DNA sequence: CATTAGA
DNA sequence: TCTAATG
């Protein structure tokens, strides 16, 4: 957590690399395995030799350790750190829409800026477009205080088409945080469910509610279950108006709502946790579902959830408030 | 890890 | 169809 960890920034600096500028998956699957038991190590690595008796430890690593260890730094770390070509990569890569693979084709034709990005809008596809758009606004933060304002134009439209729909914000917004870097609504409906062959409207439906109004701007992407989209607070009575701001919105099976809200809720490690105990408890949580541990080793047949407290209730566990899932 | 765009 | 990009 802090004994062994420069050697573990510097090997993720590494794997990084060799995953985006570079494509080598491989060796990149290396770095981290490593920076990954490096990083459970109980004790300070004191040379490469000792990192080395480790389980992806090799001589390659080793050697790099090394050189960390003896002068506080690291010259291929160094040499990509200056990396014009690789800087670009990492760069473009902050457009959304844009990954590795459009980075370096990008670079290749010699688009290395944004304003390069600019000039060139025709090599650009419509999310790629968007994300270029909205640049700025995409990279900053919503402060709470317009997740409960957005929150709030939601579940009105939502309730407005229908009243039957059910909407979440989860995240860390539903967890407390003070900021949060967009909007995640889990939709559900009760004429929709496993089977019940799909409702594409449903989801429809809504989008279109919130586009009428302006709370919706573009479309990232449209499907049948899962809408990407930009949004935006009205823009008051002048002299402010609001930063684009990315949601998504999502269809789900109204019997597997709970579950998938209580996971999409987070944090990454109450869950976790909470998922750790399930087993113990004699269950079986992911994203849709919870069932029970049949003991030839696994087990089938999903309980039935109307409430983020069945789940409590079956692993037998204290009801914790969004607010203190924190870990 | 599954859903969408796109070519 | 595959492959990329998001989350
Ligand atoms: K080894
Ligand atoms: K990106």
């Amino acid at each position: 957590e802090t004994l062994n960890g420069g050697i573990t920034d510097m090997l993720t600096e590494l794997a990084n690399f060799e995953k985006n500028v570079s494509q080598a998956i491989h060796k990149y699957n290396a770095y981290r395995k490593a920076a990954s038991v490096i990083a459970k190590y109980p004790h300070k690595i004191k040379s490469g030799a000792e990192a080395k008796k480790l389980p992806g430890v090799g001589t390659k690593i080793a050697e790099k350790i090394d050189e960390f260890l003896a002068t506080g730094k690291l010259r291929k770390l160094e040499k990509i750190r200056q990396d014009d070509t690789s800087s670009s990569i990492n760069f473009l890569t902050r457009v959304s829409g844009i990954g590795p693979s459009a980075a370096r084709k990008f670079v290749d034709e010699g688009i290395k800026t944004l304003e390069d990005l600019r000039k060139n809008e025709d090599k650009l596809n419509h999310h790629q477009r968007i994300g270029l758009k909205y640049f700025g606004d995409f990279e900053k933060r919503i402060p709470r205080e317009e997740m409960l304002q957005m929150q709030d134009i939601v579940l009105n439209e939502v309730k407005k088409v229908d009243s039957e729909y059910i909407a979440t914000v989860c995240g860390s917004f539903r967890r407390g945080a003070e900021s949060s870097g967009d909007m995640d609504v889990l939709l559900t409906h009760p004429s929709f469910t496993s089977e019940s062959t799909k409702q594409p409207k449903l989801l429809h439906q809504v989008v279109e509610q919130l586009q009428k109004v302006h709370f919706i701007t573009d479309t990232l992407s449209k499907g049948e279950t899962k809408f990407m989209g930009v949004c935006q607070l009205p823009s008051k009575n002048d002299e402010k108006e609001y930063p684009h701001r990315r949601i998504d919105i999502r269809l789900i099976p109204k019997d597997q709502y709970y579950c998938g809200v209580l996971y999409f809720t987070g944090s990454d490690i109450f869950n976790k946790n909470m998922r750790a105990h399930a087993l113990e408890k004699g269950f079986t949580i992911n994203e849709y579902t919870i069932r029970p541990l049949g003991v030839t080793g696994v087990a089938g047949e999903p309980l039935p959830v109307d409430s983020e407290k069945d789940i409590f209730d079956y692993i037998q566990w204290k009801y914790r408030e969004p607010k203190d899932r924190s870990e």
